[PDB]
C-alpha cells in the first residue's frame, strides 16, 4: 500500500531493547516471550511508531508493544472469560483496591506499571481521556472476540469502522503526547477534525493488521471479523479481490485524511503558539503510526 | 414524527419544578419563564419518566442550567466571539477537574452551579461511570467550542456529515449518562462501550441534534453560510429552501429511527457478556434512549419550534 508520508525511525531502538528485556524480567513476563519480542521486531515497531520520542518515551512505548503481543495476547476462547479478563485489566487502570486475580497476575501488574508511567507528567484531562480510551479499547476487544456477521448484512465500510474502533492504535495514539513530552489541550483534542483524523488512522491500521493476519485466521471462515474474511463471505470475493478491496479502502482513507488535514487550521484559531505546535506534532505523529505500521508489516 | 416509542411522563414534575426554582435561587442564578413558557420541567419529566424524584430533580436542574444560565453566557454580539466562547467552555471544563490555579468562570454562578451538578451526578456512581461521564462533559464542551466558529463557509459539505457533527456536539451525550444516575443502576463499562450501544447513542444524539436544529434555524438564519445549523447548511450547500430543508431533516430522522430499530435487535449480542443484573441495566438504558428521542420530539412539536 502506497502512503504519502516519509518513513522515520527512532535512533534509540537498541537502548530501548535493552531496557525492555530487563523490564520483562522485573515484571515477571520473561519461556520465549523475549524470543517473540526480538524476532517479531517489536523494538523496531516502537521506533517506527514514535520516531521523535524522548528516550524514556521510546522505552515506555517498547514496553507497551511487547505487553500487547506477548502477555496480553496470550490471555486470548469464550466471551464471558475474555470479558472478565478485559474487565480485570480495566480495573487495573482505575486503581480498584480490590484486585481480582487478573490485576494481581503478571499481565495485570505489568499493565499497572505501564499505566503509572504513561500518566507521569500528564494533566488530569489527559489521564481521564486515556483511561476512557483504554476502556473503550478493552470493551471493543471483547466485542470482536465473538462472530459479529454470521448470517447478517454488513457492508465493507461498517466492517472497517468496527475494526478501527477496536484497534489498539486508539490507546497508542494517546502516547504521541506522552512519549514526546507535550500535551494537546483537551478543548482542541476533541475537535471533530482531530477526531476524524484519529478515526481514519485507526481504520487504515486496522485494514493493514487484518490484511497481514488474514491467512492465519482464514480457518474462521464466516465466523471471522477480519475484514478480508468478511469481504470473502459478504462480498463473495476471492482472496486477490479481497486484497484489492482492502487497498481501495486504504486509499480512500488516505485521500480523506489529506482532505480533513486541510482543516487543521480551524483548530489553530483557538490556540497560542504552544498549542499549535502540540497539534502539529500530534498530527505528524498520526502519519508515523500509519507509515510505521506499514513499514513494520513490510519488513516482517 | 410518528415515532414508534410511547411518550411517558414522570409523576413528580411539579415537585421537580418547585425544587428547581429553589435551586436556581440558591445557586445565584435567579427567569421563571424557563418553566412558565418553555416547559423545561415537563421536558425533564418526558426524558426521565422512570427516575427517582431525586434523580428527576437532578435532571431538571441540569436541563435548566443548559437552557438559561449556560446559554445566557453566549447572548448578544459578545456571545458570538469564538475566542470568548472557547474561554467560557474551557473554564467550565476546568470546574470539573482539579487544576492548580482556576480562572474566573469556575467561581462565577454558572460555574459553581455546574460544580454542584457534577458533585450530585457522581453520588453513588462507580469510578467507571465518573471517568466516562466527565470525559463526555469534556468532549461536549470542546465540541460546542468547535461548533461556535463557521465550519462550512466556502466549503463543500453533505447532509450526512453535518448531521454527524451536530450529533457529536449535542448535549444529549451528557444527558444520556444521567439515565443510569437518575434511575439507580449502572451499565458495566465493558458493555457501555460495545459497538451496539455506541451506535444507539450516536443515532440518539443525531436525531436530537436534527430536532434541536429545527428549533434554532430561525435564530441563526441571518448568519447564512456562516451558520453550522443543519437547515441553513442544507440551504447553502444543497440549494434547498426552508420547507425543503425541513423535509430533508424529516427524512434523515426517519432513516436514523429505522437504523436504531435495526441495531437495537443486536442488543442480545451483549447477553453472552453479562449476568442478569447487567442485561437489565442494558435494557433500562436502551429504553431511556427511547424516552429522550420521544420526549424531545413531543417538546419540539408543541414548544421548541416557537423559539
Amino acid at each position: 500500500f502506497d502512503l504519502p508520508w516519509p518513513l522515520r525511525k527512532h535512533p534509540g531502538v537498541a537502548g530501548a531493547r535493552e531496557h525492555c528485556l530487563g523490564w520483562l524480567a522485573a515484571q515477571g513476563l520473561a519461556g520465549l516471550t523475549a524470543e517473540t519480542f526480538v524476532t517479531w521486531q517489536l523494538d523496531e515497531l516502537a521506533g517506527y511508531f514514535f520516531p521523535r520520542a524522548t528516550q524514556e518515551g521510546l522505552e515506555l512505548a517498547t514496553d507497551l508493544m511487547v505487553w500487547y503481543f506477548a502477555p496480553f495476547d496470550d490471555q486470548f476462547r469464550d466471551p464471558r472469560r475474555t470479558a472478565g479478563v478485559c474487565a480485570g485489566l480495566a480495573e487495573v487502570l482505575y486503581g480498584v483496591p480490590e484486585p481480582g486475580p487478573v490485576a494481581s497476575s503478571p499481565v495485570g501488574r505489568a499493565l499497572g506499571d505501564l499505566w503509572r508511567r504513561s500518566c507521569t507528567g500528564m494533566s488530569p484531562f489527559w489521564r481521564t481521556r486515556a483511561r476512557h480510551n483504554w476502556t473503550g479499547y478493552l470493551a471493543a476487544h471483547t466485542a470482536e472476540s465473538v462472530p459479529r456477521y454470521h448470517g447478517r448484512t454488513v457492508d465493507a465500510a461498517y466492517c472497517v469502522r468496527q475494526r478501527g474502533y477496536a484497534n489498539s492504535s486508539h490507546v497508542i495514539m494517546d502516547l504521541i503526547e506522552r512519549t514526546g513530552g507535550f500535551e494537546v489541550p483537551a478543548m482542541v483534542w476533541h475537535h471533530p477534525v482531530l477526531v476524524e483524523l484519529r478515526t481514519l488512522t485507526s481504520e487504515m491500521i486496522g485494514i493493514s493488521n487484518d490484511l497481514c493476519s488474514a491467512e492465519k485466521e482464514e480457518a474462521d471462515g464466516d465466523l471471522s471479523n477480519n475484514l478480508l474474511l468478511v469481504l470473502e463471505n459478504h462480498e463473495g470475493l476471492d482472496r486477490p479481490e479481497a486484497i484489492e478491496r482492502a487497498r481501495a479502502l486504504t486509499a480512500e482513507r488516505v485521500a480523506r485524511f489529506l482532505d480533513v488535514e486541510r482543516a487543521v487550521t480551524d483548530v489553530d484559531c483557538l490556540l497560542d503558539g504552544a498549542g499549535r505546535e502540540a497539534v502539529r506534532r500530534f498530527v505528524e505523529g498520526l502519519h508515523d503510526l500509519v507509515r510505521g505500521d506499514n513499514e513494520w508489516e513490510r519488513t516482517t
